[PDB]
């Protein structure tokens, strides 16, 4: 039972930009968080959705083998995965992730939150830090 609580941009991308790509990479996620993230973008910075049906883009459902999921379209390629999965994906692209944000991902882990990293092209556009909620 975890939901996105806040996300920080990787260096070179605005947080709202991170939230929009955070959404398209999270459209096809079947994880409970997959809905929390797409709502995290709308409530915090931009009530917005995906543009796959207008652009004819492809969703990539989350797989446990890579522990990540994302979306690809003509003009954009973005993914969202565990920092370990996405970070391996950026270096495999030949790209790099921002250390200040990879550290912020580390801080989300130590507070008990789950840092998902979302990338666009071969770099990270930001991390989505998800937090746990309390219920009786």
């Amino acid at each position: 039972n975890r939901q996105a609580s806040e996300f920080i941009p990787a260096q070179g991308v605005d947080e709202k930009t991170l939230a929009d790509a955070a959404q398209l990479a999270s459209l096809a996620d079947e994880t409970p968080e997959g809905r929390s993230i797409v709502i995290l973008a709308k409530q915090r910075f931009n009530l917005r959705e995906r543009d796959v049906q207008s652009l004819h883009a492809t969703f990539v459902p989350f797989t446990a083998q890579s522990r990540m999921s994302g979306i690809n379209i003509d003009n954009r390629m973005i993914r969202k995965g565990s920092v370990d999965a996405i970070r391996r994906h950026v270096e495999a692209n030949g790209g790099h992730f921002p250390t200040d944000v990879d550290q912020k991902v580390d801080q989300v882990a130590r507070q008990g939150a789950t840092p998902l990293v979302v990338v666009e092209g071969s770099r990270v556009l930001g991390v989505i830090a998800l937090k746990d909620i309390v219920k009786g």
